[PDB]
């Protein structure tokens, strides 16, 4: 099929295994030890929440209400994205200033790893528990004092890895069964392709690789995707891979239909012009990117100790 010669030029499947980040080799210690941190609220200053919490593998693998904390985030609330897939995008979920990229900006994988808690402090309730001690020790083999920061930090993005969600019936069609789409979604690949959501949405993970002066706005009907004043704020172009599980949408996340998401996109500014019959194919289609989402077997983690820093209690 030449659509499918098409598609195969702009897109790629899932792979079976994710690429190695910043040299991470994955390993079976490692890995376990990066699920069971992903799991951990103690982490946090009040022992309430965890990557999970924010990041529902169960759920999407994201949070459904915007947020202002995490990540030693300071301003205002923002939506959070997938970790999905997210070792695959170059560029990372980005909601401010193109002026703070360059020093600010990292890769998801590493985004994923910087906390609002201090490094003392977590590295001192790691160390509170002999069993966190022991996965260390497993997880760093040769290393005197295996239990720091950045060991943290490799553990949980070595697991941050392994959320990939092959086999998708897009992924399928790549790989040549022409039957995984029927023909309205095959009509809305193509319109996909035709309409030019493909100069921003493309590659692995259909976005994520690049940031653009254009986003959302509250002005189908109700919202609109503009570009911003002077191009001072830039938005990372979403990676739509299992767009199906990740509402609500956008950097605002003010958006839960999929179909108006969808119909925001299509402007003549951005020669993406689209009718509601050609609107409804393309939702077709980006149904069909829902992969495999891995199975999670959940962690069991250690009991504190009297060394283990306590909760800190509740004061805004
Ligand atoms: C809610 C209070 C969160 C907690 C706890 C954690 N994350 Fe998060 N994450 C959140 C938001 C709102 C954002 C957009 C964020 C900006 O602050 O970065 C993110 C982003 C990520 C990403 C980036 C994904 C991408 O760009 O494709 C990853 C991979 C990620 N978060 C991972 C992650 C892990 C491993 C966490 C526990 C250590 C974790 N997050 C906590 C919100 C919240
Ligand atoms: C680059 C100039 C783009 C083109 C052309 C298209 N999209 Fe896009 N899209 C872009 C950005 C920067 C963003 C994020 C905006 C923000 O305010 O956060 C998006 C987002 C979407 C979404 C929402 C996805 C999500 O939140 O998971 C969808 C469904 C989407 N885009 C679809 C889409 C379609 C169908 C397009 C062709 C008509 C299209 N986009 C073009 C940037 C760009």
């Amino acid at each position: 099929d030449n659509l499918m010669e098409r598609a195969n030029s702009m897109f790629e499947p899932i792979p079976k295994y994710p690429p190695v980040i910043d040299g991470n080799e994955l390993t079976q210690a490692k890995v376990e030890l990066g699920k069971m941190e992903f799991f951990e609220p103690r982490l946090s200053s009040s022992h309430l929440i965890s990557c999970n919490t924010c990041h529902n593998v169960g759920l999407g693998g994201d949070d459904e209400l915007p947020t202002s904390i995490g990540h030693g985030w300071q301003k205002g609330p923002r939506n959070s994205p997938t970790v999905f897939n997210a070792v695959f995008n170059a560029a990372q979920f980005w909601d401010g200033r193109a002026a703070d990229l360059a020093e600010q900006a990292k890769g998801p994988v590493q985004a994923g790893v910087e906390m609002s808690s201090t490094p003392d402090r977590v590295v001192a309730t790691l160390k509170s528990m002999p069993e966190y001690i022991e996965r260390f020790e497993d997880a760093f083999p040769g290393q005197e004092n295996p239990v720091t920061f950045d060991n943290m930090a490799v553990a949980i993005e070595a697991y941050e890895a392994t959320l990939i969600t092959p086999e998708a019936p897009f992924d399928k069609y790549l790989r040549g069964d022409t039957s995984a789409l029927n023909e309205s979604e095959k009509e809305g690949l193509a319109l996909f392709m035709d309409r030019g959501c493909t100069a921003c949405h493309s590659g692995v993970n259909l976005g994520g690789q690049n940031y653009y002066p254009f986003g959302l706005v509250a002005k189908k009907g109700r919202f609109s995707v503009t570009e911003t004043a002077s191009d001072e704020y830039v938005f990372r172009a979403s990676p739509l891979r299992n767009i199906e599980l990740t509402a609500p949408y956008f950097h605002s996340g003010a958006v839960w239909s999929l179909e108006e998401a969808v119909a925001v996109m299509g402007t003549a500014q951005l020669g993406t012009e689209l009718n509601n019959d050609e609107v409804k194919s393309i939702v077709a289609f980006l149904k069909t990117l829902t992969g495999n989402v891995p199975e999670v077997t959940y962690p069991v983690l250690p009991p504190s100790t009297a060394n283990t820093p306590k909760p800190v209690d509740m004061i805004p």
